[PDB]
């Protein structure tokens, strides 16, 4: 019920920005949209600034805010996201591309003024150049799962894994391995759930106008299993 909660109770505008280099390829993406957590509602676009995106859009969803999950009524005592408010939390996981590379990700995630900024470092490393990654043979498709938060103690934050299955263009499947970790910024308190899931539903677009390399994404996310 927190100062933390009360934060998200309208439609937050949400600013991504992102630093990136897959084996020594740089690249910058800034995100622009909202959330609405009552709904469990976000609303993005993102732009690659340097130029062309040297990974497919879709491997990126999961690093480009899960403050915005819609918790039930009955849940609200374990939305550690949004308990760790305005202060932030860092979110740190790696994703291991199966006989592909892996990417290593830094994100912090809290508020500047009424903006919920979440600013993401990615090292990429031991791709093959002419991969699925690499050599973009992902397909632009949708991304829905369902990821089981624990608690992790010793650490006063939350930890999880889940596999995201992209699709290639052969009809064949690149798993991409998530291990996640998140722990707060502040010393404050904050809340520490019971084991559950969020579950995320996601489409993928493109803006018709726009000519640089992007992503316009909806998302709806949703705590459950209590």
């Amino acid at each position: 019920m927190s100062k933390g909660e009360e934060l998200f109770t309208g439609v937050v505008p949400i600013l991504v920005e992102l630093d990136g280099d897959v084996n020594g390829h740089k690249f910058s993406v800034s995100g622009e949209g909202e959330g609405d957590a009552t709904y469990g509602k976000l609303t993005l676009k993102f732009i690659c600034t340097t130029g062309k995106l040297p990974v497919p859009w879709p491997t990126l969803v999961t690093t480009l805010v899960q403050c915005f999950a819609r918790y039930p009524d009955h849940m609200k005592r374990h939305d550690f996201f949004k308990s760790a408010m305005p202060e932030g939390y860092v979110q740190e996981r790696t994703i291991f591309f199966k006989d592909d590379g892996n990417y290593k990700t830094r994100a912090e995630v809290k508020f500047e003024g009424d903006t919920l900024v979440n600013r993401i470092e990615l090292k990429g490393i031991d791709f093959k150049e002419d991969g699925n990654i690499l050599g973009h043979k992902l397909e632009y498709n949708a991304i829905s799962d369902n990821v089981y938060i624990t608690a992790d103690k010793q650490k006063n934050g939350i930890k999880a894994n889940f596999k995201i299955r992209h699709n290639i263009e052969d009809g064949s499947v690149q798993l991409a391995d998530h291990y996640q970790q998140n722990t707060p910024i502040g010393d404050g308190p904050v809340l520490l759930p019971d084991n559950h899931y969020l579950s995320t539903q996601s489409a993928l677009s493109k803006d018709p106008n726009e000519k640089r390399d992007h992503m316009v994404l909806l998302e709806f996310v949703t705590a459950a299993g209590i």
